[PDB]
């Protein structure tokens, strides 16, 4: 027996999502073979429109195909085998298309077919690979190029509106901080439903209300915008839910990202009390039942970003039900004054490399120095906590020379703020 699977050649992913910043976006699938083939093994890949319904219903998702015609693959969708690797691959174009109506995610599933009959399929999860498509054309203003380091600010939402999100730019206009989370929601537990909910504070619900005039200019301009989960003084937690609570938790979490047009979650580990052992819902506190809540938070919604941050037990076990944590932990980021570090197959462009925190001040500054050291160490991130317009001077200090070896532009003194759960923009420093 000569099991294949399918994934993304490039990510390695058997879901990948892709962001067009361009007209092509070029990449290879890829099938994998426990055995070395043989000169016959064979075999080729096909898109698979009549898949995606049952992909769909898995995930309870409802993804459009993306146009055909917009995706091409090298050799008749024929894949050359290399027997010294146990893989065989092709190249696989997606073009971007026209009058596609934007902030949307398309589906491009891709399937092996005409396998020669050594190799064996397990099941239809391994036959396929897919890729989750969209065009961020016009929301370019975050993206700062191919290969670069990306930034992942926390606001302390009680406090602070997540539009001075806009006050960082560098001096040539971008944006620097690629993803923002919203601190936070919580877990806690809900009486008469007998299970966890997601509850939000009065300042988190406003800010999801209004999510069309202090978020979604945001996402306009690039920025994906997470919803902050901690954990908040009762049973519940989020590496404390049994599989079938994770099961459930997930889904609540992805019908939030859902309704008010968000990027993904960052799970945070603090603030739970001990589980009450007796409820279905619940169990032993562990790194193993919180990498069930990111496997099944990321099934739920896998166009959409999973991530942690790495203290209490939410990070650690690389493995759920046989999957990888690269498929499921997006980007993991460590607590203040260290970096984080991938398991599983996932690489240091997952992990932050340094974390600030911007409110109290540990964990050192995005300097000349440190930016090229992380780049030099390969990582994907750097990670700030909880900024705030009355701190710009100390923020923006620590920003200082970072930019021009990040991007070949340093971040610009602000001139812009907000006042909480106001879109008005203030003039900074006058209008404090
Ligand atoms: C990724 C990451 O960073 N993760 C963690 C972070 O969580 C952590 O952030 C800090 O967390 C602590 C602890 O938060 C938890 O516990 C809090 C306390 O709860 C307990 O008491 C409650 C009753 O008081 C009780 O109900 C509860 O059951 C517990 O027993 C919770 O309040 C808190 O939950 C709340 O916030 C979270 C989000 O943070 C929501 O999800 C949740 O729904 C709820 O709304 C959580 O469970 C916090 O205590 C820290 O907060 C301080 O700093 C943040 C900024 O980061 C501010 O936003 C806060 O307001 C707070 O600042 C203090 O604010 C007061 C009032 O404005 C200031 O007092 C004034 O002081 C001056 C002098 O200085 C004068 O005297 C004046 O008269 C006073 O009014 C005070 O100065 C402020 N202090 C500071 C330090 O600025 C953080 O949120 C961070 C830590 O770096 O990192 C990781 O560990």
């Amino acid at each position: 027996e000569n099991n294949a699977y399918l994934r993304d050649g490039k990510s390695n992913l058997v879901s990948k999502v892709v962001e067009l910043h361009g007209e092509t976006y070029a990449t290879t699938v890829k099938m994998g073979l426990s055995k070395t083939p043989n000169t016959a093994t064979s075999a080729k890949v096909k898109i698979d429109a009549a898949y995606l319904e049952t992909y769909n219903k898995a995930h309870n998702t409802d993804f459009a195909l993306y146009p055909q015609d917009l995706v091409t693959f090298a050799n008749e969708g024929i894949l050359t085998v290399n027997a010294n690797t146990k893989s065989a691959e092709v190249e696989m174009t997606i073009r971007a298309g026209e009058g596609l109506q934007e902030d949307k995610t398309y589906a491009i599933p891709v399937a092996i077919s005409d396998q020669s009959s050594d190799i064996t399929i397990k099941d239809e999860d391994a036959k396929h690979c897919i890729y989750l498509v969209k065009d961020m054309r016009n929301a370019g203003d975050a993206y700062k190029g191919e290969g670069v380091m990306q930034g992942y600010l926390f606001f302390e939402v009680n406090d602070v509106n997540p539009l001075n999100t806009l006050s960082f730019q560098l001096e040539n206009g971008k944006l620097l901080w690629d993803v923002v989370v919203l601190f936070a929601a919580n877990i806690n537990y809900d009486a008469e439903a007998g299970r966890p909910r997601v509850q939000c504070n009065p300042n988190v619900q406003y800010l999801l209300d209004n999510n069309e005039t202090l978020l979604q200019p945001l996402r306009r301009r690039g920025v994906k915008v997470l919803l902050g989960l901690l954990g908040n003084h009762d049973i519940t937690g989020l590496a404390q839910l049994s599989e079938q609570g994770a099961k459930d938790f997930a889904r609540e979490v992805a019908q939030y990202c859902k309704a008010y047009n968000l990027d993904g979650v960052n799970y945070d580990d603090e603030y739970s009390n001990s589980p009450d052992l007796s409820n279905p819902s619940l169990t032993n506190p562990s790194t193993a039942a919180a990498a069930r809540l990111c496997y099944e938070t990321k099934q739920a919604m896998p166009d959409k970003l999973v991530t942690v941050f790495d203290w209490g037990q939410m990070y650690g076990v690389a493995t759920v039900d046989g999957v990888d944590a690269k498929e499921w932990i997006d980007i993991v980021v460590a607590n203040y004054g260290s970096a984080a570090y991938p398991i599983g197959q996932m690489t240091k462009k997952q992990c932050s490399g340094i974390s600030m925190e911007f409110n109290l001040g540990g964990g050192g500054s995005l300097s000349a120095s440190k930016a090229q050291s992380m780049i030099d160490g390969g990582y994907g991130w750097f990670m700030g906590f909880a900024p705030s317009p009355a701190k710009y001077g100390s923020v923006f200090s620590r920003l200082q020379g970072g930019g021009e070896v990040l991007y070949g532009s340093n971040v610009a003194a602000p001139t812009i703020f907000y006042k909480k759960n106001d879109p008005t923009p203030y003039k900074y420093p006058d209008d404090l």
